[PDB]
RNA sequence: UUUUUUUUUUUUUUUUUUUU
RNA sequence: UUUUUUUUUUUUUUUUUUUU
RNA sequence: UUUUUUUUUUUUUUUUUUUU
RNA sequence: UUUUUUUUUUUUUUUUUUUU
């Protein structure tokens, strides 16, 4: 089956490639300029705007009688990079919404109303944009609405998304994204700035239910087994302030605790195009199905492949303010961060894989990715993840457990007077947990969080990777060369 | 009658012996290598595969047009131990299905279609394999299908069996086996991975009925008198989630509560062969009818008899992973565990009987019993259960009861003005229990379980054996030397 | 507002007229032959086939590889009446689906995907076809699927409709239609011949829910206040056989009981065209907005207007079998029956309005309305409803009620020793009804139905019309001449 | 589908033919002697004995220690016709049960344990034997056990069958067969000469139930709609004497009343062989699939085909006692009677179809069909049903009914003071019948039977056939020549 | 102390809480 | 390893704790 | 007086109670 | 037009109402 999954993935990407090629020709993009990651972003952006069904309802509500509003409902704009003489600039490409719909309906089928097929791939792109926004600008103008601070922001990977995508992206969003959503849903229940809703998810659960259930379900799919999932089960029976308080403490606990939260790679569509043209310029050996997965070393193959000759803008100006500034390899880091979701990964790990030193925001420099008045083109530094690694989704070891099977209430076939390993107390706990015991779970689980943090603050002594874990060479997808990132100071 | 039962048992075993001798010659097994318990297991295994009527229906369904599938439907393989120069290895013995059928039809009669005659003895062997699997590997690859956790696994003695055997083995299976089966039957009613069925059992009950009734009947044959059997009677009138909830709490209660659940011994067929050859090498004094019972001290006679000179493999490698490892006497323990069903018996009791210290899984080491690339032979440590004991099937004392006959509503022949021991309340309870009272029995019996556990948590003060119970010497089947296993720490 | 409702109705009909004129020219229909009611039906029929989204999904499923299936997916056929020398026949008109879509998208807008706009008007037409089928042939070939008998059929006005229309037509369908639907939905839950679904209805209820709720809602919108609506509220908590039993008894009760069920008129589109051409031939005085309502005397104005000169076929042959047969005025009756939904109205009432004797099926004769091999044209008998009447939707008087406001538990400001009209018993009933009392409502409401029928069997003494009710002349829309249909035998 | 039904039927018969050919060779039957209908019967007889699972259980019970009983359990005997010099005699053919099982398991598959496949075809043969017995000897030695008189015997078509077949043959057995069975089941409940049982029938009803339900179900499948089926529904709630009384009166009523009871044809297997050899001797034109149905004119095709040259014994002796005796054409009548189930058909109808006068038992002569000491062969009279007819299963017209749809409790949309066709009384009857009204149904239905008989005694005026019904020529399967059997005296 | 069924899979992977 | 919703807004502003 | 769904079938057979 | 059970007996006696 996984080979056929790589094939369906390869077709999915080939569709995105065919759309993008058509989009590039549609706005008049020069052949070399098609490679541009900024152009990837611009097309992907335009597709979000067109596909924003909610915002289209609202647009209609204010579209009014004005013939200028009505004509601009037919036009679609795309700010794109165009180059000449090694210099580069923006152009305002324009095509009608039916032109964009034609390409989309042609490649994905007339039933774009299969919200699953278009929304899956567009969720992945919107997530990549959300990633890049998150590394860029700490979401300030959105958090002035979404009302929460920097630590909450760190756990809120993917929370730059338009609301419609948040259901689609369930697995990969950082726990804070869901938490912030719930906290803001309680504000919406005061403010009326919202419409409440009901949904269903085939292949997962045919349950037919609201954001309340959906969020709680996603929260259960994320939280740590035992106490935190037990708080997740309690959640419908917390009061609203108890929900906010619980959300806060769980969110804080999630700053340490790393239960199942899903990584993903999303390279830009122009990098997928770059992979196609690379395969072409390699004369019939690099095969996209070999790269066609949302997981595993195939992702590092694809990124380092893009690291041969892919192209992007350099503005002389900065996403910065002081006189200290730094090079295109920092853009290359930013791209990598956005592509693999590295924003809360270990910089040391990354420093070894990228095989160059890593950084914090006080050090990070980049451009805006938005097509320029004037600037210059640049191409990729070779092989950049000169070491790779195996991906993953949770903490190395959950907690120090019970006895595995023995030391329970002993059975006795033989008629012999006996001691026993009497353990009725933990047996009654197992009954209490499987019967769904609920009494003062708020305080009880607050305490359990406090002491779990302490236990973890011991467990750190070995709590470090899946136990084969090292930064192997690109000559060593074979995992032959196990080596550590750093000793310390 | 019991003497004639030992005779019919001895004939039953002699048939198994004749089959095994023929099987040993059929695959070309060396005379000494016939003794091998691994060879016992391999023949018994092959017989299951051949006799798996359900899986033969399914095999036919996928057998298709392929001449390689059709030829391998005629071949039967047997991986067996063969030895040379004190070293040992596997050989792939091969015989046609008709060769195996000839031996079977010859010794048990042409009507192997007497599913009772073949299935009884093969159920006992399949149960022994299920026992050995259970001690080996905590049934992981089966429980990924059967969906339940370690405590449930402990109560599920015999649940490694193919489905067809589970009806046959009704008495001896651990309660969890039945429970897990019911819970998975409810999943099958969703999933369609099953065919539902109807059966009848002569000498027991001519009722003609489904897994629902069969399971409930077996469950009634196991559960504790009063509340738990009353829940057993209610069971058809629980809703499906109530059934799952009830099953869970009853299963938990069964971790403490020990109502009637049936022990058995099954020594390997090669150990029965070893008993024959031992009798032979003893020149006309050890008699198999003296050993021919599924119960009583005759079982310890047979096992310790096997403990003279029986032989089995030693691989240098391990069913283990860390650098800590330990000897063939641990295999000897494993064999004993599998033979007598000791997996939830008291280790202290066993430690005194085996007259050596006993262990939990963190300490237990063994080999795979599967014929090797390379290895060495070893023979038994002498007399190993140097103490024995009397077997049994239930808790020593059910509960503190009523008055035995007095303190009921008094009769009065004599015309005399009188007080009375007025007891109409418990009289109305006896009427309610014999009329089958049903109203909120779920919650009522949940509560009764809660308080029964508490009562038992008092009753532990003496709840220990049938009152004559001690670990007497092998010189003392006469029960002359009553002595306790341990005082404590 | 009602004047503007007549205007929106007039535009709605003018659209249907423009569609029909275009359809008539599209299949090549002769100018006089455009008037033909059979041609109305044929166009309306073709529009159903084209608009049958469900059956188009199924058509695609079996359309296969065959180039003959694919070409006939592009063709659309229409069997239409064509006349010459006073004789008439069929012709197979043909146009491409895009030709039909052009006319429709031109007149109703490109967004025919506004399922409301097209489906409203087409529901009314499909209902008229369902009416005509019902009077024709007692739905035999459909009831061989829908599994219910002649009395059920009488209450099932509109149940010839394709499923998609049944939601649209909610108000006007006879209660049996809904009932039969529910009973067949329970069969579909066994048989799997269906896909279950969810819908929402703006301006009525934003609830978002299945056929179960939809049907129960429509059933509540129909059933008699008090007991029958209380059974309607219980309905989700009846078991499936209880639902069938309840449905049966409610359906039987509905044979007597006449709570709110909605009349409608639907004249043929060719009769609306006839109204246009009549207005034209009258030189600028008959105005369609004057006729533009689904209710009120404007309907009799329109029908009698059609009664001037409208034209239709006479076949010499019959929807009949014996040698007894009868004239075009019987077609005129059939048309009227289909147009006003008279199939369960009083024949005596109708006999006075049509001002000629009325009939039962043993007497009713008509043709098939399906274009012929050979035949002759005929035109309308003048003024035909020479008396009219006021329309309506429920029984004249619900039941003999309580006291209207007095005889409740008396208040007392003044400090005076007093008797009281003590009525705590009916006060507790009002509490029980407003709290939603549910206990044995099945038997209780069965009994209430039994005794309500008896009460009604008394109440018949005056249970006859809205109290102004008589068959006034066409010279007397002014209701000046109150007169009774019949005295009796 | 019916063509494929004729094909599956043709394969079913070809299997019976292949079995019979093998059986004929197995007992050493001469090539011409294979045609013999007596040989058909003898093989069919032997197959019943072998397949009598119940009687094989009983045989084992008395088989004892005797080596003569044990050897005759392996032997199977077949008394067969053998001919020489135009004379004929018996021979005792012998083959082992495994020889018979080989032919059967070879042609029908090893799983003869598919009781459906073997039992269907053998039920049809056993029914034919039961038919021939019934015409022969009025079942005297069986009715000395089954305790009922000549009129009951006439309605008991197929009641010579062994019990096991009676479930299989459900449709075609005369109502008396079921009735007699029920009456004798009540005697078995006293006498203990029986084991009671439970069964299930796929494609019909998955209900899992006893002879009580099975019989009542078959009785419901037979009885007249309305009163007699209503008595059928009551039946579980009649007392035992009420059941006997009801059975008697229903049985008497069935002497007049002809509700749905199923005809069948079963020609002898040697006549099917004769059809094969006829096709062969016709050089490649008569095709068995053309004849392969349990219904329709294909049956008369097959019988008249057999009427060319098929052969059977003539003994000079008689199934008779007086000096009056008559020819082989009377055997030909007997064969026809047995083949088509004519025993209670109209002799006049049959006289016209067979195109020769018909008879009652005082006139009927035949032989025993049991192979002789001495005798002579004879062959068929040509074309014998020189007229044919269309088959059928019920009375021509059930009763004079209600109004078909009109004259129910009138609805009123229009607000007009009105009379009504008030019919609440029959409406309450329809409610009583659909609610299952039960009070004194015994006497009520006794009365309904009395008056229904009177009504029928009027209705006889036209109660005669399906209305196209006549004895058309064999040149006129085209039904072109409608003509009546007799005028009268 | 006693008496029969059969359409979701086998001839390996670690010291382990949930569909890898 | 698998499968769908939609009425609070976008085509810029700094090294920053709260509605500027 | 007001406002949207879609996977069991169509371009004929009699005066009729149940899967012809 | 469609789909499985099994513990009261067989390889002969007349033109006849009940256990000869």
């Amino acid at each position: 089956t996984p080979e056929e999954q790589r094939a369906k993935n390869a077709k999915t990407i080939l569709e995105n490639i065919q759309i993008y090629e058509r989009m590039c020709d549609l706005f008049g993009v020069s052949e070399d300029d098609k490679l541009i990651i900024e152009n990837s972003i611009s097309i992907e952006r335009m597709i979000r705007v067109v596909t924003d069904k909610k915002y289209q309802d609202k647009k209609l509500k204010n579209a009014g009688s004005d013939p200028e509003k009505i004509a601009n409902a037919g036009k679609v704009f795309c700010r794109l990079v165009e180059s000449t003489a090694g210099k580069c600039s923006a152009r305002l490409g324009m095509a009608l919404k039916p032109n964009v719909e034609a390409v989309l309906t042609d490649v994905l089928g007339n039933e774009l109303d299969r919200a699953a097929v278009l929304g899956k791939r567009m969720g992945f792109s919107a997530m990549f944009k959300s990633n890049l926004e998150e590394v860029l600008y700490q979401r300030g103008k959105n958090q002035l609405k979404k009302r929460n601070a920097a630590e909450t922001f760190t756990l809120s990977q993917g929370a730059s998304l338009e609301a419609r995508f948040r259901p689609i992206m369930e697995k990969h969003l950082g726990v804070g994204t869901v938490v912030a959503s719930i906290k803001n849903i309680l504000a919406s229940k005061k403010n009326g700035n919202y419409r409440n809703k009901m949904v269903r998810k085939p292949g997962g659960n045919r349950e037919s239910w609201s954001p309340l259930e959906r969020e709680i379900s996603f929260l259960n799919k994320k939280l740590f087994p035992g106490p935190m999932r037990q708080l997740c089960k309690k959640f419908e029976y917390l009061n609203e302030q108890e929900k906010q308080l619980a959300l806060n403490l769980m969110l804080d606990a999630s700053l340490i605790l790393k239960p199942q939260v899903t990584h993903k790679m999303i390279m830009p569509w122009s990098m997928w195009l770059a992979v196609k043209k690379y395969a072409e310029m390699n004369k019939g050996s690099p095969s996209l199905e070999d790269l066609a997965a949302y997981s595993g070393v195939r992702a590092f193959m694809a990124f380092n492949t893009a690291c041969y000759m892919s192209k992007f803008t350099i503005g002389k100006g900065i996403v910065g303010d002081a006189e200290i500034m730094e090079n295109g390899n920092d853009k290359m880091q930013t791209l990598a961060m956005a592509c693999f979701g590295l924003a809360y990964e270990d910089t040391g790990i990354v420093a070894a894989m990228i095989s160059q030193p890593m950084k914090k925001r006080y050090q990070l420099r980049v451009g805006n990715f938005n097509p320029p008045e004037k600037g210059t083109i640049k191409g990729t530094s070779a092989g950049y993840f000169h070491k790779w690694a195996e991906f993953g989704n949770r903490l190395p070891f959950n907690s120090f457990g019970t006895g595995e099977s023995k030391q329970i209430s002993n059975s006795g076939v033989f008629a012999v007077q006996r001691p026993s390993t009497t353990n009725i107390q933990r047996l009654a706990e197992l009954m209490a947990r499987n019967t769904g015991e609920t009494s003062d779970n708020f305080t009880q689980l607050v305490q359990k969080i406090r002491e779990q943090v302490g236990a973890f603050a011991d467990q750190k002594a070995n709590l470090r990777e899946f136990t084969g874990g090292y930064i192997y060479d690109i000559t060593d997808v074979t995992k032959s060369n196990p080596k550590i990132p750093q000793l310390g100071g």
